C-alpha cells in the first residue's frame, strides 16, 4: 500500500557497522552484523500532535508500507530482526534494523602480503508506479563502532557515494547506493611465518657454492628445493586462483629459477670437475658465490618496483 | 485456487543473475543468487481499469493463485523473498522473487586445469486438472549483471532453452526448462603454482645423469620423487573421484614413470660400473641425457593432442 | 481426527529420488532428494461427483486427517514441503511431498576400493485406535529419475520389500517399511591415485637387492617407506574406524612387512660383508631379488582370494 | 493452563533410541534421534467412557496442558515433531515424541584407543506453583532398537537412574533425569593403521645398530623418526586437548625418546670411532641391540600397567 | 506497548551458562548457551492478589510489552526459546529465556600455549519515549554451571560491569552491559605434541658438531630443518593471522635461525678443511658445541623473560 507522491519519493539510508569479521580471502566474502536507518516522507500517516497521543506513534511493520531494501551483493536473504519504527507528524517515517548477511565483494590479490582493500554493501530499491531514489542521511552512516574487528587487516574509513546510481532494469527502474569500507592488510605474520623462513631456505641452497662435493651439494641444493614447495604450498593455499600474478606469486616463483640454476652450476662445477679441467670448475662456482645473490637482489628491486612503484 | 483455462496454460518465466560465487569443484556444486520472473493470464482477476483503482493492482502472494515453480537440481528448498506481484487488467499477473539457492550441476575434468563448463539450473512445474507448460521472456532472462563474480572462472553466457520438456511424472505431467551458464576456467595459477614448480622438479631429478656418484643419484632422483608425490597430492585434493582420467591426472601420472626408468638407470648405472665395465656406464647414462627429456617432449604432445586436439 | 475404519486401515507409500549426493564414507550417511507418495480410503470425506464440485477436490493439509509418516534412520526431522492433495469420491486420498533428509545407513567397508553397498531409507508410522500399516503402490515407486548422481557410485536398483513389519513399541504397533537403494563403488580413481603408486613405491624400495652401498640402500628402502605412511595416511583418512579389516588396509598393512624384511635384508648383507663372508651376503641380496616379488604376488593371491573369492 | 494437585505431580518419562551417530572425539559429543515418552495425571480431564465418546480421547498439544520437558546438555533446542496424545479416563495423559538433538557428553580419553564410555542424556524440569518431580517408566524406557549404530564403538547398556535429582535453581525447584549410555571403543583399526605401522618404524630405527656408517646410520634414524611424526599428528589430530596424559600420546611420546637415545648411540659410535678406539665403539653398539628393544619391551610393560592394572 | 513511567525504567538483567564449547581460535568466536534472565516494573500490569487468581500470573509473549534485548557481538541474531514469564502484583515482570548464538570475542594470542582470556558478551537495548538502562541482578547472574566445559579451556571466572554504559546511537540512547568470561588455557598438550618435539629435532640438526663430513652434516642439519618446517607450518595452521609476534613464533621462528648458523658452521668446516687448515676447522666445530646450546639458552631466556616477565 505505498505512499501517493507527487514525484520520485526519496528514501534516506544509514549503516551503522556494529561487527565485522570472517574476511575469507578464498571466497572473497566478509560477514558483517550492522545497523539499517531508513526513512521517509508517508505524508498518508499524519498525526495531529495535540488532537491525540504524543510527540511520535511507534508501528509494527505489517501496519506501515516500508520499502524493500534488498542488498545486492549477498549470499542469501540478509538477515534482519527490526528494531524500532517512530512515525513523526508530518508523515515522516523512521525504520531501524539490525541485520548480518554475509556479503561478497571481490579483493585485488595484486600485491598480496601487502595490499589495501576496498569493500563494497549495496541495497537497491525496486520501484512500482511512484518511483524511488534512495540517498544517505550521514548522521545514520558514521557506522563502525570503535570496536569494529577484522582479524589480521587495518580498518581505514567507512564512507558513501552520496549520487545513487538509477538503473533500469526489467521496465521498472531501481536505486542503488555504494557503501565502501576501506582496509589495509596487516602484512607482518607474513614475515616471520612466510618471508623470511622462505629466503633462509633460499641462502642455505646456495651454500653449495663453497663446497666441492656432490654428495653434499645435492642433499644441499634439492633438499631446501622441497622446503619452498612447502612454502609455495602454503601460500598457494590461502589464495585464490588469480588470472593475474601476485607479488609473492612472483617472488616465490622467481625463487624456483635460483635453484635451476643452482642446480645446474653444482651439476656443472662437476661434468667439469672430473673432466680434469678444475681450472674452470672453482672458477664457475668462486662467480656464481656473487652473481647469484646480486641477479637476486637485483631483480628484487627490478621486481619490487615492477609492482609498487608503478 | 487455479485459472479457469480453456488450454494448457502458458507460464512465462525468467532469471537475472545477481550474484555467482563458491564453485566448488569437490561436490560438483554452485550458489547463484537471482531475480525469478514468472508471468501468466489469470482472466479470473481482470478489472476495469476506468471503473476502478488504477493502471496495475498490486497483491500479497496470498491472494493470487501461483504457480509452484520448483528448482530441479537443488540441495535444499530454494530460498526466496517476494519483491513484487503486479496484475494488468487483462488477468495479466506479473511476478518477481530473488532467490538463492545451491545448485547440483556436475562438471567434466576431463581437461582439469583447461576446461570449459556448462552450468544448469532447472525449474518444474507440476499439473492439476489444467495443464503447465512453462517457457522464456527472453527480456527478464538477460540475467547476468556485468558483476557477475565467479572467483577463478571466466564467464561466457547466460542463455536459455525455449523448447520446454514436458515430462509425465507420476500421472501428472510436468514442464521443465533448462537455464545455461557457460563458463570457463581461468587456468594460470595453475602454472606458477603447479605446472611449472612440478616441472622444475622433474629436470632436477635427472640432472643425475651428469652424474657418477650413486650416493648422489638417489639423494638425487629420489628426493624429488616425494616433491612430487607433495604435487601429486596437493592436486588429487582439489578435484573430485572421477571415474574416468583427468588431463593433469594424466601428466601427473605420466610423470611417475620418468621417475621410475629414471631410478632404473642411476640403478643399473651401479651394478654395471661395479662389474667394471663402464664402457657401458657412461654409454647408458650418456644416452638417458637425450631419451628422456625427448620421450618426455615427445609423450607430452602424444598426451597434449591426445586430449585437446580431438 | 481420524478415519472410522472397520479394520486395520492400510496406507499405500512410495518414494521418487529426484537427487541423491553427498555420500559420506567417514559418517556413514547420504543426502537424498524425492517425492513421497501416500494413499488411503477415508470414506469420511467421500463426495458425490454429480451432486457437487467435480472429479476430485482438493484439501490443504490442515483439513484432511493425514498420517504422521515418520523417518526412521533419519539425522533430523525430515524436510518436506507438500505438493498436492487429492481426495478421490470413494473417500480415497491422493497425498504427495517433496521431502530432503539425510539419511543414515550404514556401510560394509570389507572390499572398500571394491565394494558394493545397499543404502536404507525407513518410514514407520504409529497408531491409535484404529491400526496402521503401510504397504507399498508400485507405480510410485519406480522412484529413482534417469538423472540421479550420486559421484563415484553406480547406482544399481530403487527396490522395496513390500511385506512391511509390523512391531510393537510402547502399546501401540508401527508400521515400517524398507526402501533398497542398491549400489556400487566406483573403484578406479583409485587405481592411478592410491593402487598404483603405492606399488611403484614399493618396487622401488626393493631396488636395493641388486646394491651393495648400505648408504643408499637405506636412503633407499627407507625413503620409500615414508612416502607408504603418505598413502597409508592418505587412505585411513577418507575412511572410518571399522571394527573389521578392510581390503586395502590389509594390502596397506601387509606392505608393511616387504619393508621390513626388505630393511632386514639390506641391514643383514652388512653385518655380513663386513664380516667378510660376501660369500653369504651377495648370496642372500641374491636370493631377496625372487623371495620377496614372490612372496608378494604370492601372498596378494592369497590375501586376493581371501576377500572376494569366499 | 497446569493440573492443580494436591501434592507434587509426578511426570513419568521413557527414551526409546532410535538411531545413534556422529560420535565426534574432538568436540565430545554425539547426535542421538528417539522416542520421548511422557505421562502424568491431570483428573482435571478426565472423561465419562460411557457417557460418551470411547476409551481414550486423542488432544492436540495446543489443549492440553503439558510440561516443558528441556534436554540439559544440548547444543540447542532440541528438535520434536509429536507423535500422539492420548488421555486415560483417569485423567491420565500419555504423550509421545520423537525428537533428535546433538548431545554434549564428556569423554575420558585415559586409555584412548582402548577406551569405554558413559554417554549422559539429561531432561529437567522446572516448577511454578505445583512442584514437579520427573521419574522413569522402564517400559518405555527399554529404548535402544536392535539396529543402534554408532559407527566404530560397542554399545553395552542403555539403563536409567530412577532417583532425580530436585534442584533448586533460581527461586524454583526443578526435577533432573541421568539417561546413561554405555559404550566401549572398537579399537582395532588402531592396529593396522597406528599401532602396528608406528612400531615398524621403530624397529628399522635402530637397525643401525648393526651398522657402522654414521652416513647411513643417520638417513637410518632420522628418516624414522619424521615417519613418527606423521603418526604422532595424525593420532594428535582426531583427539582433544586432553589436560591429562592418554595412553597411545604416552607410547607416542615414550616413542620419541628411544629415537633420541638411539640417535645419540649412532653419533657416539663416531666420535668414539674416529677416536681410534673401536674397542668402546662395537661395545656400545653390540650392547644397544639389547638395551634397547629390552628396556623398551619392559617400558611398555610398566606404562601399559601404569594406565589399565590399575 | 511500552510502560508509562515517570523516569528512565531500569532493565534487570542475568546470564546462567548451561554450556560452553567450541572456542575457536582461528575465527576468535565460541558458542554459548545459557539462560536471559530480564525484569522491569509495568505497573500497567499488576493485579490485586486477592481479588482474583493467585499470586502471580503466567502470560505469554505477545501479551506483555517485552524489552528487545539484542546482543551485540554476535554472528546472527541470538536463538532463544522462552523459558517462563511471571507477573507479580506490583506490576514487576520476571522474563526467563535460554538461548544459544555464538558469541565473536577477540583473544590475544601474544603469549599464545601459555595465554589466558577475557571473554565477552554484551545486550544493548535501545529506548523509545522512554529511555532504558538495563543493570545486573546478581542473583540470576552466578551462571556457570558446575559442568561448564570449553575443551581445552580452564574456565577462571564469570562475572558482570555492574555499570552499564549508556550510548547515543543514532538519536536515541542505548544501554550496554559487559559481561565477562575469564579463561586461561590448557598448556600441556602442546609440550609432548609441539614444543619438546620441537626441541629434539634441533639437537640432533646440531649433533654435527662432533661430525666431520660434509655428507651426513647436511642429510643432519638439513633433514632437521624441514622437520621444522613441518612444526612451523603445524602450529601457524591453528592460529590466525596476528598482526603482532606470538610467542611460539618467536621461538619457532628463533629457531631457524640457529639452523642457518648451524648451517654455517658445518659449511665452513669444510671450505676451511678442504683448504688444509684444519687447525682452524675442529677449532671451530669445536667451539659451535658450546656457542650454540648457550646462545639459545640464553637467546631463550632473553625471549622468555622478554615476553612474561614484562
Ligand atoms: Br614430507
Amino acid at each position: 500500500p505505498p505512499p501517493i507522491a507527487d514525484e520520485p519519493l526519496t528514501v534516506n539510508t544509514g549503516i551503522y557497522l556494529i561487527e565485522c569479521y570472517s574476511l575469507d580471502d578464498k571466497a572473497e566474502t566478509f560477514k558483517v552484523n550492522a545497523f539499517l536507518s531508513l526513512s521517509w516522507k508517508d505524508r498518508r500517516l499524519a498525526f495531529d500532535p495535540v488532537r491525540s497521543g504524543v510527540r511520535v506513534k511507534t508501528y509494527e511493520p505489517e501496519a506501515i508500507w516500508i520499502p524493500e531494501i534488498r542488498f545486492v551483493n549477498v549470499e542469501n536473504a540478509r538477515d534482519a530482526d527490526v528494531v524500532d519504527i517512530s512515525v513523526s507528524p508530518d508523515g515522516t517515517v523512521q525504520y531501524l534494523e539490525r541485520f548480518s548477511a554475509r556479503v561478497l565483494s571481490p579483493l585485488d590479490f595484486r600485491r598480496y602480503p601487502f595490499d589495501s582493500q576496498t569493500l563494497h554493501i549495496y541495497l537497491i530499491v525496486r520501484s512500482v508506479d511512484t518511483r524511488n531514489i534512495v540517498l544517505a542521511v550521514d548522521l545514520e552512516k558514521v557506522g563502525k563502532n570503535d570496536d569494529v574487528f577484522l582479524t589480521g587487516w587495518d580498518i581505514e574509513s567507512f564512507t558513501a557515494v552520496v549520487k545513487p546510481a538509477n538503473f533500469a532494469l526489467e521496465d521498472r527502474l531501481e536505486s542503488k547506493l555504494d557503501y565502501q569500507l576501506r582496509i589495509s592488510r596487516q602484512y607482518f605474520s607474513y614475515i616471520p611465518n612466510i618471508i623470511l623462513p622462505m629466503l633462509f631456505i633460499l641462502f642455505i641452497s646456495w651454500t653449495a657454492f663453497w663446497s666441492t662435493s656432490y654428495e653434499a651439494n645435492v642433499t644441499l641444493v634439492v633438499s631446501t628445493l622441497i622446503a619452498h614447495i612447502a612454502f609455495n604450498i602454503l601460500v598457494e593455499t590461502n589464495l585464490p586462483k588469480t588470472p593475474y600474478m601476485t607479488y609473492t606469486g612472483a617472488i616465490i616463483f622467481m625463487i624456483y629459477l635460483f635453484y635451476f640454476v643452482a642446480v645446474i652450476e653444482v651439476t656443472v662445477q662437476h661434468y667439469l670437475k672430473v673432466e680434469s679441467q678444475p681450472a674452470r670448475a672453482a672458477s664457475i662456482t668462486r662467480a656464481s658465490r656473487i652473481a647469484f645473490p646480486v641477479v637476486f637482489l637485483l631483480a628484487n628491486i627490478i621486481l619490487a618496483f615492477l609492482f609498487f612503484g608503478f
